């Protein structure tokens, strides 16, 4: 069982994967966060973020009105299954969550809730298999 992934967000706002899968034999599932580049917090500031796929455009215009101080969060957002804090370049974040979270049948998404992020496509899917 592979029960993590190391991702990462760069100063071009893009991650290095577009799709994360769960092994369902998995208890816990690990999302290891990193930022390689030059670019601050403020400037080029990342997040992992999961939710359903219905629920992410709601979690991310939420997010935007929460801003940069909340890490662009809804703070206690019910919609958000799991997320990191917000990291700028040379600084790291690890999130695990239990898998019993997710359902069959449903559709995950990870993204990135810092402003026009998710909308530049930092996201992606995330599968139980
Ligand atoms: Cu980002």
């Amino acid at each position: 069982a592979e029960c993590s992934v190391d991702i990462q967000g760069n100063d071009q706002m893009q991650f290095n994967t577009n799709a994360i899968t769960v092994d369902k034999s998995c208890k816990q599932f690990t999302v290891n966060l990193s930022h390689p580049g030059n670019l601050p917090k403020n400037v080029m500031g990342h997040n992992w973020v999961l939710s359903t796929a219905a629920d992410m455009q709601g979690v991310v215009t939420d997010g935007m009105a929460s801003g940069l101080d909340k890490d662009y969060l809804k703070p206690d957002d019910s919609r958000v299954i799991a997320h990191t804090k917000l990291i700028g370049s040379g600084e790291k974040d690890s999130v695990t969550f239990d898998v019993s979270k997710l359902k069959e049948g449903e559709q995950y998404m990870f993204f990135c809730a810092a402003a026009a992020h998710a909308a530049a496509a930092m996201k992606g899917t995330l599968t139980l298999k």
